[PDB]
């Protein structure tokens, strides 16, 4: 079950502008991006704001804190630069920026690199220097996915970009997964064995199709930390990225668990490092922007 535990809005604002969320390394603190480009730290139980920082001059679309707690990636919708890396030690400061990338993630095993996406192109950057190490794009294998996001695999040896599997070491495309949809480019299963590209589950070894999961169509997905549950929400074709529902799946067999209809448009969802909690950003109005963060205890 998901027990509603708490709800809160952007403190002292006429209209609440939370757009995205991620749990900090610190257990009871949630980081939230806003529609005006600020990063906020909230106590997720009290709903009280602790800290605010100015990151971009447009809405934050994505946040990702590093596991050690020292770094943060942000992306914005219509700012220059579009994405940035922030230090969060003593002073909150911009380390580096990724001017043309509308989406960024850290490498997974060792978080020493950033991977940014621009359209169907992946850029890989060194965290220390900020230098672009690699541009990944192959005109012969491109799928031209409209909502492409590039990502590392769990051991950082591989990248999936626009439905193409890359060997990072050699910077060579090693396989193109055939295209079944217009938008979604796919992610790696944390088990390191499978690639989830929209409704298709591919075996990484053989490149054979393992399953078709229709309910995943047009979904962004996130896994809990233990890799046992997958959350998916369907993209809509300052508007909300998602519709009013998200779905859970058993990550070990891809069997559905629950379909949760929150009856309001969803902006984001994240889970805490202990997989005890789910945070969901939902609009109380309809595109009126007045979002709340709802916190559920995961049963
Ligand atoms: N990280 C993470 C968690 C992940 N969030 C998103 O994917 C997400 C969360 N938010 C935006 C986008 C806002 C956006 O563009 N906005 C909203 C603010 C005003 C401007 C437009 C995106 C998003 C959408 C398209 C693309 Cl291809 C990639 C994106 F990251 C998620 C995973 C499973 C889920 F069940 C849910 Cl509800 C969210």
């Amino acid at each position: 079950a998901f027990r509603p535990i708490s709800v809160f809005r952007e403190a002292n604002e006429d209209e609440s502008g939370f757009t995205c969320c991620a749990f900090s390394a610190r257990e009871r603190f949630l980081m939230l991006g806003t529609c005006t480009g600020q990063l906020k730290l909230y106590n997720v139980f009290s709903g009280q704001e602790e800290a605010s920082y100015n990151c971009h001059n447009s809405a934050i679309t994505h946040l990702e804190p590093s596991r050690d707690g020292s770094l943060l990636l942000t992306s914005a919708t219509w700012s220059q630069p579009l994405s940035a890396l922030w230090g969060m030690k003593s002073v909150f400061d911009m380390k580096h920026s990724f001017t043309e990338d509308h989406y960024v993630e850290f490498s997974k095993h060792s978080q020493d690199r950033v991977i940014g996406t621009k359209g169907d192109i992946a850029h890989i950057y060194d965290i220390q220097t900020g230098n672009k190490l690699l541009t990944l794009f192959n005109p012969d294998l491109a799928n031209n996915y409209k909502r492409n996001c590039a990502t590392f695999n769990p051991t950082d040896d591989l990248v999936l970009n626009d439905g193409v599997l890359w060997d990072v070491r050699s910077a060579q495309a090693i396989h193109k997964f055939d295209k079944f949809n217009m938008n979604i480019s796919g992610v790696f299963h944390p088990n390191g064995l499978e690639v989830i590209i929209n409704t298709e589950i591919w075996d990484l070894r053989t490149f054979h199709l393992l399953h078709t999961v229709p309910a995943l169509d047009q979904c962004r997905v996130v896994f809990n930390h233990t890799g046992t549950v997958m959350y998916g929400a369907m993209l809509q074709a300052m508007k909300s990225p998602f519709g009013s529902s998200f779905r859970t799946f058993n990550a070990t067999d891809y069997k559905p668990i629950a379909t949760i209809d929150v009856k309001r448009n969803i902006f984001d969802l994240c889970t805490d490092t202990k997989d005890c909690y789910l945070a969901v950003i939902e609009n109380q109005g309809s595109m009126n922007m007045d979002t709340v963060c709802r916190l559920y205890e995961v049963g």
